[PDB]
């Protein structure tokens, strides 16, 4: 299967899932009615600025390696993984209310809601998400909450490549 979400093509190349409608509470203990997709998925994600490679279990990602531009675009894939991965610490890392019934955002679903919220401003995102050591494995770097490249840690999961 092939798909846009956030500017970026996912195309599957792994795996198989079952969709299924379900609730979650965020930071600020608002329910967000998702679109859960059951089941392990290997993606590529192919965007204009950056490209990476997405494994995900059940809202949990697995593992992204993430080549790009610069800083910027492979956070903003970053931050599309991460919501697209539907982790219960992305979710919880929304602090405050997201606004449904403003006209502007009537457009939105709450996955894309969640996804502009953390395009403004995506540090409590970071923050949350969590730490891990890393190895010497080479062309990859660890990514630390700020964006800055560490070669012993990065957050859970994610790591920059280079081109
Ligand atoms: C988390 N997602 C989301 N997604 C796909 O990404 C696209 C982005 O759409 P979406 O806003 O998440 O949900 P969608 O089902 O389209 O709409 P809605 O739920 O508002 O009715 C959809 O085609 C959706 O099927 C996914 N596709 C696969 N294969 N696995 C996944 O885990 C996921
Ligand atoms: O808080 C929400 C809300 C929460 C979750 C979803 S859903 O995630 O699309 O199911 C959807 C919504 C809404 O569409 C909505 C519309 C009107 C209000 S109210 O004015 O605070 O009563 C709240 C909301
Ligand atoms: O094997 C790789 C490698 C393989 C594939 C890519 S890719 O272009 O992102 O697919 C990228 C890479 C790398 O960036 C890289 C950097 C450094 C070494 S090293 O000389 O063994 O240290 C190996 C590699």
């Amino acid at each position: 299967s092939s798909f846009s979400f956030g500017g970026f093509t996912f195309k599957r190349t792994s795996g198989s899932s079952i969709k299924r409608e379900e609730e979650v509470l965020t930071g600020n203990l608002q329910t967000l009615k998702i679109r859960v997709h059951e089941g392990y998925e290997e993606f590529t994600m192919v965007g204009k600025r950056a490209t990476a490679i997405l494994r995900k279990a059940t809202r949990r990602l697995v593992q992204l390696i993430v080549s790009g531009k610069d800083e910027q675009s492979i956070a903003e894939a970053i931050i599309v993984a991460m919501v697209f991965s539907q982790e219960d610490c992305m979710i919880k890392a929304v602090r405050g209310d997201l606004n449904f019934v403003n006209r502007a955002n009537q457009r939105l679903n709450p996955m894309h809601q969640l996804l502009r919220h953390f395009q403004k401003d995506a540090k409590v995102l970071f923050q949350n998400w969590g730490i891990e050591h890393i190895d010497n494995v080479m062309g990859m770097v660890g990514v630390l909450p700020d964006m800055t490249p560490s070669t012993e840690m990065s957050m859970r999961g994610i790591r920059v490549s280079k081109m």
